[PDB]
C-alpha cells in the first residue's frame, strides 16, 4: 500500500507526460493506447496504470533509479527531485517498486 501511495503521486505529478514516459520505458502505441482505452477519463489513472504495468513488466528493474533516468530524458526533473527527496526516502520506495 505504501508503495502503490507512492506510484499514485508519481502518476498525479506525470499527467500527459506519461506517454512520453511510456516510449521511453520501450512500451509500444498498442499498449499505450490499450491504457488510455482502459483509463478513458484521467490522465492519473493513465499513468498509474502505466507505473503498474512497468512494475509487473520489469519487477526488481523497476528502479528509482531506472525511473529519474528516463524522466530527466523528457524534461520531468521535478519528478526527479520528487524521486530523490524525503518524500521518497531518497529513493527507497522500500530502491525498486517491485
Amino acid at each position: 500500500e505504501r508503495t502503490d501511495i507512492r506510484m499514485a503521486i508519481v502518476a498525479d505529478h506525470l499527467g500527459l507526460s506519461w506517454t512520453e514516459l511510456a516510449r521511453e520505458l520501450n512500451f509500444s502505441v498498442d499498449e499505450i493506447n490499450q491504457i488510455r482505452v482502459e483509463n478513458p477519463n484521467s490522465l492519473i489513472s493513465q499513468s498509474f496504470m502505466l507505473l503498474k504495468k512497468w512494475v509487473t513488466r520489469d519487477g526488481k528493474n523497476a528502479t528509482t533509479d531506472a525511473l529519474t533516468s528516463v524522466l530527466t530524458k523528457i524534461n520531468r526533473i521535478d519528478i526527479v527531485t520528487l524521486l530523490e527527496g524525503p518524500i521518497f526516502d531518497y529513493g527507497n520506495i522500500s530502491r525498486s517498486f517491485a
